[PDB]
């Protein structure tokens, strides 16, 4: 992710995060 998925739950990241 280019966005910080650890801080903000990004849509393509939401599967794991």
């Amino acid at each position: 992710l280019v966005s910080g998925c650890n801080f903000v739950y990004v849509k393509p990241c939401r599967g794991g995060r």
